[PDB]
């Protein structure tokens, strides 16, 4: 069977995440969203917590799982027994940064990574700018799913 | 079953474009290559040649068949019993036509289109330029699988 | 009084364009459609069909109206008492395009050119596209304003 | 009446940033410059550095004034009396941050942002370039307004 | 001894073309202007034409020649004793071209391109958009060298 | 005789690295390779080695000596008896930010900038994602000099 990997932080999660995770999930027998937490402390939310959101998220997705990533995806998907590597692609910049990593992946391990376009509604949805407009008392409600809604109302005061 | 069409001109197919079949064939339970000729009458090679080049240069997958396309794709899509359509990305350019093509697609049929990044060793082969380069006495075997070779040396002469 | 000129072919206008006169009708006095024809007689609307489907499509703003253009858009703005010219981006290909026709009408006629963003849901409209996909048999119908879906629907058959 | 805010860092404020101002001003009623200091502290000059530099170099605009900004953009515009975002684009990376942020701003508060295009001879402009090349001894007062010149020529001894 | 081929249309050549052509001046032993026409006969100026408005528009370059190119542009180099091709860039698209046919030249001939960033105030001129200008009545004569005025001041009427 | 300076951090230097270096110096009298350590003491290798995978590295091209760079670059050129810049673009991100600095370059000092195209193979590659890759436990070894991977297998344990 045929399986998905979607590596990211996840940030937290997004509304423009899910619809990825959605699609992956109806192309490929199962999907595992690999949360990837960068070295760098400074981030909003924990392991945990990032993991927590993305399952409450993705309930309607039966054929789902979240994991923690260590090191390379590639590792991950050979050993983990997936068959491939998915990610969204909004912008020119997403483009050219992950054409660079899928190459490098495919020369180190021979992975094949699958890109699947923004939906138009969400193109400018990112955790970065999502948790800095909040951060600043913006209303990010739309953009991201209701268990990540529920965890920011409670992690701004 | 899961199913990929890779739509396209194919006039001729390059070795970019039967590494995406690769790459296709072997995520996808079956793909189909589907051959669109553009209105505009000129194009190098007829229907049936472009379609026998596809055919004698895909040997190696099985899972692989070639069909000439009509209308729109996501029609062939949801009619003749794909799930997806596939399409390789070289250059910015590629990713922001193939961004507006898979959203408008998404948007009128709900059919979900999956980019692959193009293999570093061919991002610079397209049929167009290749076409150029041989009409002018250019070497461009190595960029095309033996069955187009064998078909641009008559067609030189 | 400030004016914003707002060219382009709208062969036919689409939601994404109405979008733009809307934000330029709330900034700007006034308002002016220009509709420029291209010299090759290849388009879907004759001109008179052009400036109906504006026209109906914009009922809601009042400070906006609709003419035909000749020559240069700085000639238009300057002779036909405008101040400013107001376009949309999508693209990266959008923006290139755009800020190379700004600069060289800064430079021959002093004239200002301001981009607006397109809205999220219509990046991926364009009259060319909304054409093709209509042509095809596509339903295009919720990307384009009434009065054109209403006359697209006679042209198809 | 209309109003346009400019926001920026301006640290410091560059012949580029001037153009826009100017740009601005000619079409909108009143212009604000909104000075947002990052929350890193690593800025060449103070708020209040910031603010005189940009006082000093506007004085042949009239309906323009100066004021820091605090929070997000979008309250400042609607809180004190603004109608509008403009802001310069020189680059297609300028383009996408931009096209991001202002689809984001749109989405929580419905303020438009409008762009202009740089003028080409400062196309390659920026204060960060600015400040590292005159601190490694190299000459860019034609590129910054001369209050901000005497300021650099100090600072640097 | 080292030398360039510049290749292009020139048609006509524009004071970008010129900066160019000085800068590979100032590099290489002997530069070689090498006029392309395109196929198709829709050009403004025929061959004769556009050899002498770069003649006369070089005459303070001793070491340039301008010669009518046949064919590939590597073939010219390896026969016609130069050593490379030099090519400007002004934007995204020109790099993205360029990149493909550099790439595609280094392919089939071992020939290299060196790449030359536009200078500024040149950056938006091009010879389409001038020549489109200039039709509809627009002064694009600080965009082009006087012997190319010259002969645009004629041919208008 | 002419000479080119190719700056960067090289750290390490790559086979993309020392591709643009026989580049350069098949068409200049002499390269000089600069090695410019950004101020931040987050790099992997010290000067002295870095210096030293250089060299060993481009034994084959005579023509070439290695130095480290302090302040601009276009001071390096001028005082230490240079004619040019060298630098290799990848990708369109490559293109806007060494635009920017060769039109920077040119501003301050008249010093001109030759871009090479990365060879095909060598696209994705970079120092920093090598570093990454190997420090994760992937194998990079066809990315980079022997003299490189020889002390790369000895700093990761
Ligand atoms: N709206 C969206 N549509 C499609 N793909 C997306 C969207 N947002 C993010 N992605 C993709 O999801 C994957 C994982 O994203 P990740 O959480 O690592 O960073 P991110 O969302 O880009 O964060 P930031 O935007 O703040 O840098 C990446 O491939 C990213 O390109
Ligand atoms: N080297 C390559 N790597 C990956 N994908 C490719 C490559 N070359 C073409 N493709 C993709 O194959 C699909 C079909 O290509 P098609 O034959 O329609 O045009 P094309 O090869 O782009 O022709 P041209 O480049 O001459 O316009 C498109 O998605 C195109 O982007
Ligand atoms: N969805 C959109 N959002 C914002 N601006 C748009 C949108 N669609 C078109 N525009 C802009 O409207 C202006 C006029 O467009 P015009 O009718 O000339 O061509 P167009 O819509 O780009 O047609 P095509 O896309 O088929 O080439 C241009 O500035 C164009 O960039
Ligand atoms: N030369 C220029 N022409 C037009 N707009 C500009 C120019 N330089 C900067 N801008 C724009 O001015 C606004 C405020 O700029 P800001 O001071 O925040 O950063 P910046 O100049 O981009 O700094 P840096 O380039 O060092 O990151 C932004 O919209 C920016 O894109
Ligand atoms: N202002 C400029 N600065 C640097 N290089 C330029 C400039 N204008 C054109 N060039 C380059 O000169 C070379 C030859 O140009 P050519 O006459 O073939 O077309 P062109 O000027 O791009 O015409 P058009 O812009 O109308 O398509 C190409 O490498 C082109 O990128
Ligand atoms: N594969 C390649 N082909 C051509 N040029 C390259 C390649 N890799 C790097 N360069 C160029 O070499 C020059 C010096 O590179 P430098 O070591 O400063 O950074 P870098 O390789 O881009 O590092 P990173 O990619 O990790 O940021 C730059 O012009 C860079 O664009």
């Amino acid at each position: 069977m045929t399986g998905a990997v979607c590596p990211g932080s996840f940030d937290p999660v997004t509304l423009g995440h899910v619809d990825i995770f959605e699609r992956a999930a109806a192309q490929f027998d199962e999907v595992v969203v690999a949360i990837l937490v960068n070295p760098a402390k400074t981030g909003m939310f924990d392991l945990d917590e990032r993991i927590a959101m993305v399952k409450e998220s993705t309930t309607h997705l039966p054929n789902l799982r979240v994991q923690v990533g260590h090191g390379l995806v590639v590792d991950f998907v050979r050993s983990c027994g997936m068959t491939a590597i998915v990610k969204g692609l909004r912008t020119g910049t997403d483009f050219e940064y992950e054409l660079q990593m899928a190459q490098m992946n495919k020369h180190i391990a021979g992975v094949d990574t699958f890109f699947v376009a923004t939906a138009p509604r969400y193109s400018f949805v990112s955790s970065s700018l999502a948790k800095e407009v909040a951060m600043l008392g913006g209303d990010v409600s739309e953009l991201l799913p209701e268990p990540v809604n529920r965890r920011l109302r409670d992690r701004l005061n």
